[PDB]
């Protein structure tokens, strides 16, 4: 996905501080289209999983 909308689901997400600005760390560090989109995946899973508590 866009960078924007990773970085808003991010930081809307309930996931503490600290770890949200480790997410932000990696996608920082990440870098073309395909590995955005492979990212964006990784973190919606990470997020539906920490909300099912």
């Amino acid at each position: 996905a866009s960078r924007s909308v990773i970085r808003s689901i991010i930081k809307s997400s309930r996931l503490e501080e600290d770890r949200k600005r480790y997410l932000m760390t990696l996608l920082d560090d990440i870098k073309g289209a395909n590995d955005l989109a492979k990212f964006h995946q990784m973190l919606v899973k990470i997020i539906m999983k920490h909300h099912h508590h």
